[PDB]
């Protein structure tokens, strides 16, 4: 059988996805994998992933050396060089690989991973890239060589937004963080991986035809060293598994009663806007369950990571005002299983891809709070195209005031201004059954890449 190799870029969010994108090729399509985990230290989290059946094995690379980076380094060059840096010690692997009489039929990187193709090129095995995050930002991605070539200003600069075929137009100003300085190593190391996509024999997206059905129609249009696409989503943890005290806490309430908020695996706030967030979350009088870290003046400033207890920084009197109808949660919640406890009823959300599809898999309308990475572009997405999140007003100094945190929650939770939302959330809730039936589009797309390595196996032993 084919045996696939996985190499996720440092993050949760890409192993979380590429977990069960695993899962699914060995009980669904009888392949074998075997993760091969980059980075600098010994996983976190990481080993609750990464703990399988026997048909998925992982090996630990030899933490990568980072030492000459400025501590100011942005994450994506982090992410990125931990993959690049990370190729001769996927050689050895691939060595033994071959001396076992299992070389990989295919090699998978997700999205800041490209460098470990020369690994499979020169091993000749096919590279492809699973995508964790949207049809509209993958767009973003395969246009950014031309768009880089065309373009000469920062971005922000740009006075018409960039309206790609079938995607939800973008001012330059919210294009993802790695974007917003050319002069950074971060955005080098996006425009370097995103030249890389043409190598790639094909591209799994983690999305769905419903939920992106335009942009995914344009990305399957033949196009300049375009590689084929394949929507393959939403894979998502469905919440089955089990866990405690915040999901016994869950059980004593009310059906639909209780706004989650979380903001990722590696988000923070500012210490004035977890202020207004906890007083706004108070005087809506809503029931809510908040995952909180201790605020940073750096949004993604917890990606890699708490010393510091969240909780005193909480205002006065807010653990006791909200002692009753507020769960608050440091650091980590077991997020799938409360988006599918029944009594969740709203998500207040970074807009973190996989967040968003545990949401739409239980069919959870949201409030679309960006912090890091592509969040802004997927609540652009998510507020005015897909039209399955409320988004709150900021003041001119990037600012959620309380009054606003508070309309927009009883907005979400009991008012009119939800009824859309949850509405839309409830026909997407039904299009991702729909998708990952047998013959839905997205089981049709992963069960053809899955036949393409089985022939491409077959012959390679024949
Ligand atoms: O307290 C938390 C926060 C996050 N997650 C999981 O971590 C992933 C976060 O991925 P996402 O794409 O939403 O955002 P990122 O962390 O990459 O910014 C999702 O699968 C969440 O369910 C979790 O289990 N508990």
């Amino acid at each position: 059988t084919p045996h696939v190799a996985i190499i996720p870029s440092p993050g949760m969010g890409h192993l979380i996805p590429l977990v069960e994108f695993a899962k699914r090729l060995v009980h669904l399509h009888g392949l074998t994998v075997t993760f091969v985990i980059a980075g600098e230290g010994p996983p976190s989290a990481q080993r609750t992933v990464l703990d399988l059946p026997s048909s998925i094995s992982s090996v630990f690379l030899p933490p990568v050396d980072l030492t000459d980076l400025s501590s100011s380094t942005r994450i994506e060059s982090r992410i990125s060089l931990t993959v690049t840096r990370s190729n001769p010690e996927l050689r050895k692997v691939f060595d033994s690989f071959v001396e076992g009489g299992r070389l990989p039929t295919a090699l998978v990187v997700d999205l800041f991973g490209t460098d470990a193709f020369d690994v499979a090129v020169e091993f000749h095995v096919p590279p492809y890239i699973f995508y964790p995050t949207t049809a509209n930002v993958l767009s973003f991605f395969l246009h950014l060589p031309k768009l880089d070539e065309t373009v000469s200003c920062e971005f922000r600069e740009l006075t018409e937004p960039l309206m790609l075929p079938g995607c939800v137009p973008v001012a330059g100003k919210d294009f993802l963080d790695p974007a917003q300085d050319r002069k950074d190593d971060a955005y080098k190391w996006l425009l370097h991986n995103t030249k890389r996509y043409k190598e790639a024999e094909g591209i799994l997206v983690n999305t769905f035809f419903e939920l992106e059905p335009n942009a995914i129609k344009a990305l399957q249009e033949p196009g300049l060293d375009k590689p084929p696409v394949y929507p393959v989503g939403p894979l998502v943890n469905i919440g089955k598994q089990e866990a405690s005290e915040c999901l016994k806490w869950l059980d004593n309430q009310p059906l639909g009663s209780v706004l989650y908020v979380s903001f990722g695996s590696g988000g923070t706030l500012t210490c004035e806007q977890l202020n207004e967030l906890a007083l706004g979350l108070a005087d809506s009088e809503q029931r809510f369950l908040w995952v909180i870290r201790s605020p940073s003046g750096i949004a993604n400033s917890s990606y890699f990571d708490s010393q510091t207890d969240p909780l005193t920084f909480l205002p006065p009197g807010f653990l006791e005002r909200t002692k009753k109808r507020g769960f608050v949660i440091p650091f980590w919640a077991p997020q799938a299983q409360v988006l599918a406890h029944p009594s969740t009823g709203g998500f207040l959300t970074h807009c973190g891809w996989n967040s968003t599809l545990e949401s739409v898999v239980s069919g959870i309308p949201l409030i679309a709070w960006p912090l890091y990475a592509e969040q802004k572009m997927n609540a652009v997405l998510l507020s005015e195209d897909i039209r399955a999140a409320l988004r709150p007003r900021a003041g001119d100094d990037g600012l959620v005031r309380r009054e606003e945190v508070a309309r927009v929650v009883k907005g979400l939770m009991e008012g009119e201004e939800g009824k859309g939302v949850r509405n839309k959330m409830k026909e997407l809730k039904e299009a991702a059954c729909r998708v990952l039936k047998d013959d839905g589009t997205s089981t049709k797309a992963l069960s053809l890449v899955a036949l393409k390595w089985k022939a491409h196996k077959k012959e390679l032993e024949q």
